[PDB]
Formats: structure tokens, C-alpha cells, sequence
């Protein structure tokens, strides 16, 4: 299955995500094939720096809910409490 | 620049969805080009059909939000009064 | 019935709801007996001020879905694009 | 602190609300003081009913983003496994 994981950070929690970002890069890695699209999610302006970034987006692919959900918990983005809100939706390509 | 759209049907309104399909890929079609992902999001079970569809969701090239905004709202799916969750953010590809 | 409204500024956008904040304001005067709750979500830190608002929460009685989406149409606030998320659900007390 | 705690079901997940919800209810009661509004997000039609319920909302009074995110880790009903979505805001009446 595919799924859409929409995540934003807290605000100013920019920092977290600054300091844990080479962690969250590396766990992405191994699962590279099973990522289809991924990226940060932007602010205010044009710039597509790193001190632009809000939050994370990816389309992901899953055998189940159970996959998914352990996925977004064992992110270190997530255990250093950087999101104030996260979707995750079952999806597929038009 | 580069948008995530993220929209989500009322509840209850799978109907206008399909009635209004055709119209609304007809809408994108010209498009094609600026959309980088397009596609809907599903709701119970393990289905991949029409009568799944629960919202719909586009990764699209845009000039300025404004541009992303007509986009938007000139939609047959918005003016049919589809959607009861819609949320746009920039984006990049990581 | 009551309805959560959730909208969210786009990124930069304070300037927008300071510019319309006065009209906004008119605009819910004489609905104030369907709006049970309502108040600004907030940015980073602990700050309660104006320049601290991101958004606009309301939970509001409406006859219908068509009401509630007429009531966000209609909003000073929308018509100058404040809002880069909107979310909208049909909900009742505990 | 307030903050906007807003929580979506997976779809399909309705009996998963329900065997919990004496559970979920049960983790509540502590905090009662610290709730000021609480009750579910509807579905589809104009029911009113423990099967139309889809989500969980809540303002509620915390001294920290950290223990708004403890909070709601432990609840019955993320344990379940029963939540897609989760949004969290900082928040004030306005």
C-alpha cells in the first residue's frame, strides 16, 4: 500500500530539527526504494535552506497501518518531540 | 516553486465525488505538466477503486500562492462543495 | 449542529490578519450567539499578544454544512487569502 | 498553557473506539479540571450517536508542549493504534 505521512514541526522547534536532522536523513536510508517522494515542507518566503524547513512530507510504501505507524514512532524526529501535527493517509497514484 | 494539496471530502459526499470526476479530471488535464504526484486518498480497507476515494492529493509546480490559490478554487470539486479539509504548504524535494 | 473550524495563516502572512482583523471581527459580531468557542491558535513560545496569533479556531452552531461553508466563504479573512489551511468537522459536546 | 487537541480515527477503525471508549473515558476523569471543552468529531448524516463518532477533540490546560505530548501518548486510545491523524495547538480565547 501507499500512504501520505504529513507531519509539521512545533513551532520554533526549528532548532530540533537542525540538530537531529542528519539522524532522521539516516534513518530514511534504508528504506530509500519504498520512498517515493520526500521532503520538507517550507515557510515564509522563497528560500529552500535548511532554516526554512516546517515539517516533513512523504509518500511511503507500506504493507500496513502497523508498518506505517511503527515507522513515524522509531523516527528520531519523533522521539526528540518534534511535530505538533501528523497525518497519515492510505493513498494511491492517480 | 513546488505545493502540497491536500484536500479531504465531507463526509458522507462519496456521490459528489463521482459525479463530478470526469469534470474535474478534465480540469487537470491541461495541467499535466506542472503536476509532479497526483492522486486520491483511500479510506477502509484494503480497496483500490473509484468508491474509495476519500479526497485528493497533488504535488504541483506554481509560480506564486496566489497562482496555487486560483488553482484551487476554480476546480469543479470546490465549487461542487466537496471538500470540508483543505491545506496547502510549499515544498521542496528533499 | 456544531462544527469545528480550524484555519490555519500561511506562513508570513501576520501582516494579513492585522491588515483584516477589524473586519474579521465585524464579521462575527452578530453571529456571537452561534460561536461557543473561539479564540487565535498561537506561534512559538508563551506569548499570548496579537503578534503572537498563527490561525483562527471556532466551534459554531449551523443549520447545515452549506451554512458552515458559506459562513468561511464569506469571511473578510478568506476573501484576502489569510488561510493556508482549513479544516472543517461536524462534532458534538462529551 | 491551552492548546487544540484534534485527533482523526483511522478509517474503519469505529468498533476500535468502541471496545475502548469506557477505557479512553476512564483516562480522562483525572484531568477533568484541566479539560475545558472535550467531545468527538461526526460523520457522515445527522446522527448523533456513539457509531458517528470519527475523532476525539479537546482544549485542554498543560504547562508544556512535552506534557501535552505525554498526554496524549498515553491515552487508551493511541495505544489502540486508533488515531490517523493528530493535530496539536498552542491557543487562546479571544
Amino acid at each position: 500500500m501507499l500512504f501520505l505521512i504529513y507531519r509539521k514541526d512545533r513551532p520554533g522547534s526549528l532548532q530540533v530539527r537542525i540538530d537531529n536532522y542528519a539522524a532522521h536523513l539516516a534513518y530514511l536510508e534504508p528504506l530509500k526504494a519504498k520512498i517515493q517522494v520526500g521532503g520538507p515542507t517550507l515557510g515564509a518566503g522563497t528560500g529552500t535552506d535548511d532554516k526554512d524547513m516546517t515539517g516533513s512530507f512523504l509518500i511511503m510504501e507500506a504493507e500496513s497501518w502497523d508498518e506505517v505507524h511503527s515507522f513515524v514512532e522509531n523516527d528520531p524526529f519523533t522521539k526528540a518531540g518534534l511535530f505538533a501535527a501528523t497525518i497519515v493517509e492510505r493513498w494511491k497514484h492517480g
